[PDB]
């Protein structure tokens, strides 16, 4: 996701932390964050080049189908097993269980960002179009690629048009639905019979890529109201799942 997506996810997560996780997060965040996890939930994107090894950890590539399997798909272009967003979640969650040889501030920042990214449907999608990056279309009147539409445009368009430029408006509406509309689902979202369950989230993601993101889109299309309104609920779902799961995972880790 772009900035707004990670902010929403980390804001949702922050308020669902239990006291032990809230305390550990306070301790692990730098002072410049002023205690706000969401202030640093894009940090991982800002070290993709400084930490060149980290770039493939933001996503998963699959074959041209609607399935994901860790052993088959979790590797980078070099073929190194584990080097995908699911593997990264396993890695950084395991490190945080120690709360060495590792910088656990980075571990927290990585796991927070990656838990978000693994919920972006096109972050678990086809190698053949680089997760929709090579599908060039228009978002209303402006040129955009499909991946960017999912990272940013849908959310930014909702933020402006539907929420009158209040990002807290979308956070608040998601939080209300988590409590009053999706309560049974949320309990399932939180449940993990391991510390982290990223393969569940990736499998949902590739299915969404097939059924919602790629669905109906061709090179050169103009995506506007029809696509926007029909896909917004899935974006809401994934952001909500991301926040709920990030909190549940941190709670398990620090508890
Ligand atoms: C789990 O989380 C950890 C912590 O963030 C990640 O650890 C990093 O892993 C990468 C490799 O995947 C490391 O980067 C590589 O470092 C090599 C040498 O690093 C030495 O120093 C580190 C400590 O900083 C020690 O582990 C040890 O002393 C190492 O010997 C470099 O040689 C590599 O660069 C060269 O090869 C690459 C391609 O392979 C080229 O692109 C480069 O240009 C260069 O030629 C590379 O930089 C990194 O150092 C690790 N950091 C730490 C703190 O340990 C894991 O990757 C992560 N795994 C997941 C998520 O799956
Ligand atoms: C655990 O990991 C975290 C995250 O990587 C790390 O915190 C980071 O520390 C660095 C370096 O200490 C901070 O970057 C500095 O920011 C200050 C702002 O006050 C600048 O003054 C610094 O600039 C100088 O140093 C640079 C060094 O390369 C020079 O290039 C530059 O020209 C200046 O001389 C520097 O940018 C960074 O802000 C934090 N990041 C976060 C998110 O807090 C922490 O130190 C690690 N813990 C360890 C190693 O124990
Ligand atoms: C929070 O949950 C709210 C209740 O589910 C939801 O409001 C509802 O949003 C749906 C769209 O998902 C609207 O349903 C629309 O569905 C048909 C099918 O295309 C449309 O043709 C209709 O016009 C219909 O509006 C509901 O009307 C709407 N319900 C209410 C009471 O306003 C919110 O969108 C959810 N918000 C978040 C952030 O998740
Ligand atoms: N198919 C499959 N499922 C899950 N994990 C896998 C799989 N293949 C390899 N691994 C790795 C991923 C983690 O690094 C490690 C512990 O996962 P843990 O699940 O925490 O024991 O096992
Ligand atoms: C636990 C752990 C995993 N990893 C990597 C190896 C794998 O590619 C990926 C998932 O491995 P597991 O959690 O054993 O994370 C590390 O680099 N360091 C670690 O301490
Ligand atoms: C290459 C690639 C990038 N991405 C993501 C990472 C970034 O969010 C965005 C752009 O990355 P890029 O600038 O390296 O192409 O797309 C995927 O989801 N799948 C891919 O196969
Ligand atoms: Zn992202
Ligand atoms: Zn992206
Ligand atoms: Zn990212």
């Amino acid at each position: 996701w772009g900035k707004e997506g990670h902010e929403i996810i980390c804001k949702i997560a922050q308020t669902r932390l239990d006291e032990t996780a809230a305390k550990a997060v306070k301790e692990l965040l730098p002072e410049s964050a002023e205690g706000d996890l969401s202030s640093l939930c894009l940090w991982a994107d800002r070290v993709k080049f400084r930490y060149h090894w980290s770039s493939p950890l933001h996503y998963i590539n699959t074959p041209d189908a609607c399935s994901y399997q860790y052993n088959r798909d979790c590797k980078d272009e070099s073929g190194e097993k584990g080097r995908c967003v699911a593997g990264a979640i396993y890695n950084y969650t395991t490190q945080l269980l120690s709360y060495s040889e590792y910088n656990l501030t980075e571990a927290l920042l990585f796991v927070s960002h990656f838990m978000g990214d693994i919920h972006q449907p096109l972050h678990v999608s086809y190698a053949s179009d680089k997760g929709g990056n090579t599908i060039e279309v228009h978002w209303y009147t402006r040129k955009a690629n499909l991946h960017h539409i999912w990272d940013s445009n849908i959310i930014e368009t909702a933020e402006a048009d539907l929420y009158n430029s209040a990002l807290e408006g979308m956070v608040d509406a998601l939080k209300k639905n988590i409590t009053t509309e999706w309560a049974d689902q949320v309990k399932r979202w939180e449940t993990c019979t391991k510390t982290a369950c990223p393969d569940i989230y990736a499998s949902e993601g590739i299915q969404a890529a097939c059924d919602w993101a790629y669905k109906g889109v061709t090179e050169g299309d103009t995506l506007e109201d029809e696509y926007f309104y029909s896909r917004l609920p899935i974006v809401y779902q994934r952001l909500a799942q991301g926040g709920v799961r990030l909190a549940a995972t941190l709670n398990r880790i620090f508890g």
